[PDB]
């Protein structure tokens, strides 16, 4: 689980995303498993805008943070869940590195900020949702 706050917005793994989530819906993408949602309070937490390979992601299967390389955003084949058919998944980026599915949420940062969250895993892979493009969470 995991959610990025900026401004008015809440970023949420999609296939995690709550009633209330949907109830206040900004914007949903399933190709890159993203969904935004209005917020009463304020966010604080900047986004970067930057073309970064390289980070910091929070895993609490590990109660840990990792350094990472990572590759570039992407269309990536994602095998089938209780949430999607086998697809292709968009702004998607991989480093090597553990990840389990309680996982997804968990921030991806570089110096100059918030850069995704975890999306997908498996055989010793992360898979970050990319957030730097979206330049009106901050507008
Ligand atoms: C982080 C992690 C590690 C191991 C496994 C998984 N499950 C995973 O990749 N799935 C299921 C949840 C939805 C994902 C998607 N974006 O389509 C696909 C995640
Ligand atoms: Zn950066």
């Amino acid at each position: 689980s995991g959610a990025i706050y900026v401004g008015n917005y809440r970023v949420v793994n999609r296939h995690l995303a709550t009633h209330n989530d949907w109830a206040n819906l900004v914007w949903e993408d399933s190709s890159r498993d993203l969904l935004v949602s209005s917020t009463t309070a304020q966010g604080c937490d900047t986004i970067a805008r930057c073309d970064c390979q390289t980070g910091v992601y929070y895993c609490s299967s590990r109660r840990k943070h990792y350094p990472v390389s990572f590759s570039k955003p992407s269309l990536i084949f994602v095998e089938a869940s209780e949430y999607y058919p086998a697809r292709y998944q968009s702004h998607l980026m991989l480093a090597v590195g553990h990840s389990e599915p309680g996982d997804c949420g968990g921030i991806l940062r570089c110096q100059h900020g918030v850069v995704g969250i975890v999306s997908t895993g498996g055989n010793g892979l992360v898979g970050f949702a990319d957030v730097r493009d979206l330049l009106w969470l901050d507008e």
